[PDB]
């Protein structure tokens, strides 16, 4: 099967699962996992942090996040588009009783602080508490402006306000920038990381920031229902992620920039290539057709006008260039 | 002294207080106030709806509506600038677990339906579940155009959603169309209508709709603590309103337009004026010193860049046209 | 028409209505209402307390009380028949994502405290974060003991916890302690008071604290929905009320003290009589019988094998006397 | 190393480990792990509801089953001491905007039904709208009488109430009653299993009910931040553990019972022993000494003054044998 629909559809290697069999384990609700303590304070240590806290998902590594950040009554400036706000069914509001504040995010996945500031609220008992600025750093692959990250981050500071990045697809960031991990969690007062999307694990996310935070964190965590036990097993494959699955992120890269050109040349039109995603605008008279033909033909790809292929460690360049002919064969 | 800040600072006329002194009590909360069930009943019959309820505040009105509307989980479409999301705390998503969903109104002060049906949530578990449309006729003075409210109506019945308008100020707007109440309500589930504004009730607001959606709306309001004892007094006030400070709406309008024409006159820059408000582009330089300069003259305006003049029953031509000389001798 | 259902239902006098008419009123969302201010200040300052806030209802008094003390994830510890636990829907936890903790009381209507020790949760990630002791005087007419009232106070100052009292009759309390307000209020960090009842207003209460927790009160008051505008009209019957209403709850006492007697000589079973309450053992038998009797009587009483008799400025001894005759020719 | 903290701490035995690492897996967020699938298919069957859902944790299991039965005002009569009132934060309050109404449990287990019936709330706007109500089977060991199981089912079917039974220890109750799970399943609209427990699993438990039930069920896990991506991995212990481990639970029975005759002839107040536990009367005096001596030779408790201990495959007899003899010399 040639799956092209998300990164998250990776499965565990032959060594990742021989980490997972062997790595030691306790009851992580009692401490006990050395394996996910382990897991913790190599990525906060990674990062330039004082401590992390492991999760089932990255939803819930953002629902914590948030619930840590905002109390009941306050706001987070967050995109229109974002996971955080929009594909988490709403939780913070829902759930932690937190008010969202969406804008439109500018064409290179950037949140404009001009506009950001405009939606500050004064202190008027008609406003909900403005209190935290949530980022998303490879937003639907695009690669925020290292710069940017900078100005947020003073920004904050001189507004008093927190900054959260979900880093779901940080490492794609990391590897573009071509610099060290730290030197941009370093414009964050917290961040996240998805283990089980590009780095291949299959299941798992970090919560990473200071001490006290990360404290009212596993509070959270734990009422959110995400403190599971003997879960070193699975924060092995996390770890063995950290160190040995970063780097080959490039070779993602590479083929997606591969796979447009294929595609351009190839009468597709093709929208942007950002990291590891591309975008085609399939139109609405074909989304599902070219849907079908694909999974005809062991091809999986989500149908719709503009369709996003993903590319991660279980599609190589021979897998895609297969459904450039197919795609080709498609339009003919 | 001349309040223009807002149109929430009309006072009780004599003759309103009198039918307020006059008015038979009953205890509310049993059902035996017959004045509360009066205006209620009066309202709802005016509007061609089942029931209404009369409700402390607009704020409490629509806290209650959004309640009555949208489960845990639901969502709305509303305004950027509406003050059902945004001058209202966020006590929807806060204290009522609903997720909002704000858009920026057109113009014309409408939500524009293309932009709505972009906003509509699939139906996944990502998403909320998207599941009414506020709108607020007479927007920042804004009158929504008729044919919109027709558009607007039949876009959430072929696509199954409850579609609620909040009229703060509908009257403003109804004595603009030159029509019933019935012609613009007939176009929506429920809508609120405040007799504490423009209409110069000293408290009060009503929410309207079915009977079946009225009587939640009476266990959401008990629990948000509006529901009163013998406030038929109260609702006294507001048949005296509804019955005889409609028609001079109209009064407000005009001295509204004429003080715009006077403020130009004085070199003023009128950005617009829209039935009883018009906003002046004052400057962050003035800003602060023009509030203070017309307080000083006895003149309350909410001072600010953009500065917002609301007229009303308890503000005279004669008192207007003072602030025209006053706003031209401040800019000296 | 003798309404004994309860003491919500009494009416305001003429000398009330001519000060209501009377009062100078403002804005109270802008602070501009010298009657609500008045009310406010002359509240706090009897009870020795900061600030006060005047309120549409007590439930929402209560709900904005527990708001303003118990942050998302907190808890507070109440009786199981009391009135902001059983009373007010669980608005606490379903608005304000509250934990409640409820015990039962002891008869004297106060809550052991050895039992609410033992609810006290340990700082532990499982548990939610006890914070507050509610207790309720004048629970259901019952005075608690003033000693209790101070037990309670230096109980909660020991083991660091909030301390409010539920006051809709703390004035039926004051006067049958026979002391000053400030006698028993400064054994609490926040107490409420209703003037509809006993006191005799048509609306209203009062949530009196410290200055700061009062200013978060008010913020939760405005997303509530009880910001009213020029609610000085019903803030006026409050100082009337506390002015001129309070010593003569010594009557409703004396009334129910002769009521329960008549009642025991004409073979009643009076279970309990405090301060303007008293209940009669009538059975599953006769509840709608005698109901119905005293309908036609003009007499309204709650129906239920347990009828509660609730005295007031609006029952004179008189009637009383109509009354016990009847349920006597009931019981022939 | 001993540990007899809780059957939390069991670890995978290398069969299981076998089992988790040849396992096939997909994307459980698109429904494509045949695991998970498989897991669910089988719980279903095995207990005669229609469906079955995969979460992180047992006390995910019970926040999502409810938020799964529970909207927005209702409410749920529970146990003072059950885990899903007392043990989860109260994230039934904090998060689903439920208010609970726990009651004590007899001293068998059970929560009378007759107290029961006095907490259901009459339909009125005062009290929050009563909708489930909650057991836990095998509720700190003790299990539930079968007779008291069909009793609760036939009242709440009476009552029109749902009924759900938490069963994160629902197979050792299975064992000790002899009979098959859908014997005492049929009792119950849903109910939850947890395999990290007494069954010997890393991490996981099910929740388990009608079809529409667990769709809503889906919708909660995702929010909540459950919906894992290949969790086939960790499902697949699930199916050995229930498969393998369920039959040997009388085993811990056993040695549980014979540990509490050891430690009796060793001097120690043995107070009581079901199941899988036992518990000490240590008191607070010898707590924090006990539990130091017992690590200093490798035996883990949780010191108090009241030890509970419990049994699992990770403890076996000769090793129990060890415990009591460091007891009896601890006690000399
Ligand atoms: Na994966
Ligand atoms: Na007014
Ligand atoms: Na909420
Ligand atoms: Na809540
Ligand atoms: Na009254
Ligand atoms: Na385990």
């Amino acid at each position: 099967m040639i799956d092209l629909r998300s990164d998250t559809v990776t499965r565990p290697s032959r060594a990742m699962l021989e980490a997972m069999m062997a790595a030691p384990v306790g009851d992580d609700v009692y401490g006990d996992d050395p394996t996910v303590n382990a897991l913790q304070d190599y990525a906060a240590e990674l990062s330039g942090k004082e401590a992390a806290i492991f999760l089932p998902t990255g939803t819930q590594a953002n629902l914590v996040a948030l619930l840590s950040h905002c109390e009941r009554g306050e706001e987070y400036i967050v995109g229109q588009a974002a996971h955080n706000y929009l594909f988490e069914a709403g939780g913070a509001a829902v759930l932690g009783s937190i008010q969202p504040q969406p804008i439109d995010a500018a064409a290179d996945g950037t949140l404009p602080l001009d506009k950001v500031a405009m939606k500050i609220k004064p202190d008027d008992i008609h406003f909900a508490r403005t209190k935290l600025l949530s980022l998303e750093n490879t937003h639907n692959g695009k690669v925020l402006p290292r710069e940017y990250l900078k100005e947020a981050w003073e920004f904050t500071r001189k507004r008093n306000l927190a900054l959260h990045v979900d880093g779901a697809r940080i490492f794609n960031a990391v590897v573009a920038y071509g610099c060290e991990l730290k030197e941009i969690t370093q414009y964050c007062d917290s961040f996240t990381i998805c283990l089980s999307k590009g780095l291949g694990t299959p299941v798992g996310s970090l919560l990473v920031g200071n001490r006290d935070y990360i404290k009212r964190a596993i509070r959270w965590r734990k009422m959110t229902g995400g403190g599971m036990r003997q879960s070193g097993i699975l924060a092995a494959a996390g770890m063995y992620a950290l160190k040995n699955n970063v780097a080959r992120l490039q070779e993602d890269h590479d083929n997606t920039a591969w796979m447009a050109e294929q595609l351009r040349e190839a009468g597709a039109d093709v929208m942007r290539q950002d990291t590891n995603m591309l975008f085609v605008r399939v139109g609405e008279e074909n989304a599902a057709a070219l849907g079908e033909y694909m999974k005809a033909r062991n091809v999986l790809i989500n149908a719709s006008p503009i369709v996003r292929l993903v590319t991660h460690l279980d599609v190589s360049r021979a897998q895609l260039a297969e459904v450039a002919a197919h795609w080709r064969a498609f339009l003919a």
